[PDB]
């Protein structure tokens, strides 16, 4: 009944030939939570938990590619930076997190997965106890089957994208967007408006007027060969990180950058990327095209060179052992 | 081990002479949760809720006084049109949520209970939906002793408030602030602020640097018998609603309005108010007096009014069935 590989109509995308264990339970799909690993069905926390009513919780998705994690070293750096950031002392080490995790994985079986990783204030106490030793953080954790938040056609093809007009990218005076949060109040909103007006995938601008991110993802504007990415209202994600490595071992300068509407409608190329579904091009803004609306050279490599590195041998893979 | 009464030292409030059911599973704590009612140690929600994930979830508290709940129906009537306002159709009528509500508190035992009902866009869908029909919203509600958000003789001697500069209020155009919400990044930094600078409340501004909210609270300001209260970057509280409403039977005009920081510090008196904790006094700014930094005499009669109201039959109580 779980899916759990796909053929993917792409040379450089390919899942791993295997069959789940019909007599493991957390085959296909499971979490820890306070301690314990659980199927995906009692993967539920506590309605009390700060992370549910106030979202005072930071997080991170990490994913595991032919049996390999992907950045996993940066992934936990970053959740644990996050959680510094929002005064979030985690209950345990980066090293028992990345153990715990992996373990998951290895219990669903899953060679291609979808691992989030949650950090809670927790369920003990609320944002008005003056005494911070009373508070209890969580970790909870899910592995499920690998997501895409961009189909396969669309991959190859690329997406049509949207400008945001009827919000704005939270600010960093209310909540800091380069800390990984659940509070989607505004990139739920773009979506919305990005059904409304027919188009794909919502890009967001800041209070400035420049080009931040999208719901869940990063965006990366390419013009004469200079690779640009949102250095301000967007997260400092790892697909965005390791797009622009690609791009300078291409021989393209690559920088976070400030970058205006007019430079994104002007562009040669865009793209986008995020954990959950890699790197993809963005054909069309506001349904005008992106040069010729085709996906361009650099785009393609970028994506291509992107998957060889979920397989080839080096310090951005640590093996699960299943 | 519940403690669900309290000596108040205060005589306009005053708890229930009772005691809970020993043999009562869900006395003194109970929530209702995908059709079960539970105990506070079962009341779990589906991680892959999207009201945790994404913080896709609206919310209204309503509190029980002497057996009673206040102001039921202006509550699940703003509950349903914040749910609204984020297109989440509830799958239950705002009277099944009533019945419900009330039955959960039944249970409970508690005359002075604090009610959670919080409506998400549920768990058996993600944002990335294209098919919107295929979402799954969910109701839960807790019943909890009922909160003060601020200490008995600080409702007598007036709290201590600042001013946050760390952070502003999420703007309408990111998060909209008159829809309650659990997204609160800001109001949190804006009480660790409250911390690291050593005063008891917060009060934040918006954008335009005008007067907002506090952390969980509106703030109403009253100068030359003048009662006002910030109409834009605040939620429409029905404590702040009420508040007005005994205003103008005290023969003051009561107004919402735009604030500023200057007519903050300048004021003759300044009060807080929410269903957690009701009205309380703010006598100090940033350490600054207002006034002789005592209560003033007309909060001090809103004050004794909604308390009042709070036991003297009127169309404003419901009465819990026991
Ligand atoms: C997950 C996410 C990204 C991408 O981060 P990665 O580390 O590439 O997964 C970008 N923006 C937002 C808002 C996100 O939630
Ligand atoms: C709950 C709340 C209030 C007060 O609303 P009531 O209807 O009086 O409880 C004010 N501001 C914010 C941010 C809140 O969450």
């Amino acid at each position: 009944e779980i899916v759990y590989t796909h053929d993917t109509g792409l040379d450089y995308i390919t899942y791993s030939d295997y069959e789940l264990d019909p007599a493991n339970p957390l085959a296909g799909g499971a979490a820890w939570i306070e301690g314990a690993f659980v199927p995906p069905s009692e993967a539920r926390i506590s309605i009390f938990d700060q992370g549910y009513l106030h979202s005072d919780v930071t997080y991170t998705v990490f994913h595991v590619w032919n049996g390999n994690a992907f950045r996993l070293d940066d992934h936990i750096e970053r959740l644990f930076s996050n959680a510094e950031s929002m005064r979030i002392i985690p209950p345990l080490t980066q090293d028992e997190v990345k153990e715990i995790a992996l373990e998951l994985v290895a219990k669903t079986e899953l060679r291609e997965a979808f691992v989030s990783v949650s950090i809670t204030r927790g369920y003990s106490s609320t944002p008005f106890e003056r005494d911070i030793t009373k508070h209890r953080p969580q970790v909870y954790m899910y592995a499920v089957p690998y997501q895409w938040i961009v189909p396969f056609d669309r991959i190859r093809d690329g997406v049509h994208a949207m400008v945001a007009q009827s919000v704005r990218r939270t600010p960093r005076s209310s909540i800091d967007p380069q800390v990984k949060n659940f509070q989607w109040g505004d990139l739920i909103r773009a979506v919305q408006e990005t059904h409304d007006r027919g188009f794909e995938a919502p890009l967001l601008l800041d209070g400035d007027g420049l080009l931040a991110e999208g719901s869940g993802f990063n965006v990366v504007v390419i013009k004469d060969g200079v690779v640009r990415s949102p250095g301000r209202a967007a997260l400092p994600g790892i697909t965005r990180k390791t797009v622009l490595e690609i791009a300078e071992s291409l021989g393209h300068e690559a920088i976070l950058a400030d970058i205006t509407l007019a430079e994104l409608l002007d562009a040669d190329e865009v793209l986008g990327c995020t954990t959950a579904g890699g790197v993809w091009p963005f054909v069309s803004v506001d349904g005008n095209p992106i040069s010729d609306g085709v996906p361009g050279p650099i785009t393609q490599s970028i994506i291509r060179r992107y998957w060889e590195l979920n397989v080839e041998s080096s310090s951005l893979l640590t093996p699960v052992q299943y």
